[PDB]
């Protein structure tokens, strides 16, 4: 057994570590003996010199191995699959697509995590439900897969311990945007849960602004992904602009229950039936992306999906009474039940203007920075893309636990609004491209 | 202010620290913000991405002023003098050359620190003295100065605390060769001082094997220096062999001690007139090299350094009667007086041989491993350079407190010994070259 300064040198310096070396940190990282520093150290020192596919498959096993590997009744085998995400703005298609596949007939055991970066996590988005629990073990999924087809879970104890300290080791030490740090903490995740067929959104324009290196991370993921009997796809898709009207906790719940009751906006809709969609088709349970868009699609319709996310909240640990008030509730009735902020603040229009879009970025940014969890605090866009608007028409809604927005953080909010002197118009869809396993 | 994970990434991307980012980062340092591992990533971002000068100097800047800058009667300006190491096997200098420059009239405020790497520190060294503690206040080294003319203290809540913690995190984290950390580390402690000149003994073949590394830090040592108002000068030596005989902390005492009574191994005494030598002539003290080298000769063989680190070990905590017992005891008494070793072991020549070397970094790497502080723990090399020994001849005495040397670490030490089929010959003395401020 080497010690943890030997190992992290022989990555500084550009070399490559053996499978015994990295589980022999991993498994330390695991007991406490890798100290605080030496993680920041190795991470950074992983970030920098990069790792080759051989290195982060071993990685990727590694933290699997960590925890336990997840087990299902035979039966389940080709219904099992799920939907990560690298990261996005707004991003809560995974709310909605948990309990929409499973009412597609689908068993979906998400192992998913914290904000990472400045993208938000779904773990901290449920946390705003009252009584809803993360941790759940092995013998407990199984019974949320019996009961509501699916669940959503955290790391911990028994599951992939290791990539839960890495992780929130990562979030403060600019060790987030690793290629084989990324992949191997969402392979591992999704190689506990034993699926047939997986599905990973990556965004761009997100933790890789550009195009190439989403391009890059998309063909890693699905490359290490089949080396280790995964069927993966990944889907690529731009956004530079939030997902939807809504960026919080509790205010991102809200509008995945609008998708769940057949409304919300288009371009949430649109990518939910699209990455369903894809996922059913690579699943075998679909015979085409349309075939499979639509099955997802009458799922939110005929209001099964919004029944099997109250299964899943009560089976979690919300009250009874609590989830189908939530679920069958009014959008007003549901925003009583869920954490707001103490204060709301909303952001007028400069000048006139047409909206071209709200940048996703400095959002993001200035809302980590109120939200330093507190699960009332976020955003809400009250204008489209292609809208006109005046002078002094609301188009941002700050929902702020502190004090009125400073200076500084009010013209960082207001440098995201970008008008243009164009006509009006329709807003887009949101873009979206395939890629398979070779 | 920036967020410490800001701060990291300009460094991770190649980027330039400015003065208010750098003061802001070690500013965090200090109250604990900073966690340890941003720490870890901050210290390993630098190590591979590098400082300028400029940037390097900042650094030093803040580290000293973390703290209390020292101030010293006006009449003891030009007899203010240090001389620190980046660090040797066995470099023992320290401890003799503190005392031995007392005695000739200057004042010495070494701040020192522990052991980093695989090299140990002159402050592990001096607490194996019973009662002899490192924290020392501004105030109580002003009164050390006045009875002793010199002290050995270490980082604290009041001297370069953040060199402190910097110091622990990088010697358990693989970022303790890089330039600008060990620039800032040694002239921050230095600047503090208040000192009229500065030497530092550079190593190679020690923390830079090479030649090329160890003139770079050289010049960088001196070129930093004397940007601050610090006279500096370095030299330059080739330490592939432990100095003297002894590697420890109680050992490397009871050698210093040795040299002090006048005797002790040429090697040491060498250095220690050389160095000494050096820094009376930069501080004006001495004309010459021979001259400085003679007036510090003259300290070791006349009683007088001996004189001054009885003064040293009473005024910093060592009882007066257990002082006295050890300057003035034999090496036998001295031995009963400090911390043994709970068992030693006797390594004996496999061959016939003339002994050419015993390499220093296998010796260092094994004790560190069984010094993993025991402050008895340490080797004692039994042969000279240029010595012909026979099969079975005994050549290094392991003082250890864990059990029989196991086959491995046995093995280990065994590489350290390298004989040749040479004729015997005398060992010659170490090499030296000086670099002086351009
Ligand atoms: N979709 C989200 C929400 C926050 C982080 N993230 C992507 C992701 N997920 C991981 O599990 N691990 C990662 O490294 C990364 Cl990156
Ligand atoms: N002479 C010794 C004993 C152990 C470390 N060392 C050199 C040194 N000293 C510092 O103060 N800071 C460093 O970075 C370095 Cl490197």
């Amino acid at each position: 057994p080497k010690q943890l300064p030997e190992l992290i040198r022989m990555k500084r310096d550009g070399g490559r570590l053996s499978e015994a070396d990295i589980r022999g940190f991993v498994a330390a990282v695991v007991n406490g003996s890798a100290q605080g520093a030496q993680i920041g150290a190795m991470l950074m020192a992983i970030r920098l010199r990069g790792m080759d596919l051989e290195e982060t498959s071993v990685l990727t096993q590694a933290l699997a191995q960590s925890g336990q590997q997840l087990e299902w009744p035979e039966a389940w085998r080709q219904q099992l699959v799920d939907k990560h995400s690298t990261g996005g703005v707004g991003d809560k298609v995974s709310l909605v697509l948990a309990p929409a596949l499973a009412a597609c007939g689908c068993k979906v055991p998400m192992i998913s995590g914290r904000g990472l970066g400045h993208t938000g996590g779904t773990l901290d988005k449920l946390e705003s439900i009252p009584g809803f629990n993360v941790i759940q073990s092995p013998e407990q999924m199984q019974v949320l897969l019996d009961q509501a087809g699916c669940c959503i879970v955290g790391q911990s104890e028994q599951l992939v311990p290791a990539d839960g300290i890495l992780y929130a080791a990562r979030d403060v030490t600019a060790t987030v945007d690793s290629l084989p740090l990324i992949t191997a903490s969402i392979l591992s995740k999704k190689l506990v849960e034993g699926l047939s067929a997986l599905v990973v959104d990556v965004k761009f324009g997100a933790v890789f602004p550009n195009q190439e290196q989403a391009r890059e991370l998309a063909k890693t993921l699905v490359g290490v992904g089949a080396s280790l009997g995964l069927r993966v796809a990944a889907a690529l898709t731009a956004m530079d602009k939030p997902l939807g009207r809504c960026v919080g906790h509790a205010l991102e719940v809200e509008e995945a229950l609008l998708c769940m009751d057949g409304a919300g906006p288009p371009d949430l809709r649109d990518l939910v039936t699209t990455l369903g969609g894809a996922l059913l088709w690579l699943s075998g349970h679909a015979g085409t992306q349309a075939q499979g868009a639509a099955r997802v699609a009458a799922a939110l319709d005929d209001g099964s999906a919004l029944g099997r996310f109250e299964r899943m909240l009560a089976a979690q640990g919300v009250d009874p009474g609590l989830a189908r008030a939530l679920c069958s509730g009014s959008p007003a009735e549901r925003r009583q039940l869920l954490p707001r902020a103490r204060e709301q603040e909303e952001l007028l229009a400069p000048a006139d203007g047409t909206v071209e879009l709200v940048r996703a970025l400095p959002l993001a940014l200035v809302l980590h920075e109120l939200g330093a969890l507190r699960l009332g605090v976020g955003a809400e866009l009250l204008v489209d893309v292609g809208q006109r608007l005046r002078r002094g028409t609301p188009w941002l809604r700050v929902h702020r636990d502190g004090p009125a927005l400073s200076g500084p953080q009010s013209r960082a909010l207001q440098e995201a609004l970008v008008l243009s002197d164009r006509a009006p118009f329709a807003a887009p869809l949101p873009f979206a491209e395939l890629v398979l396993p070779p």
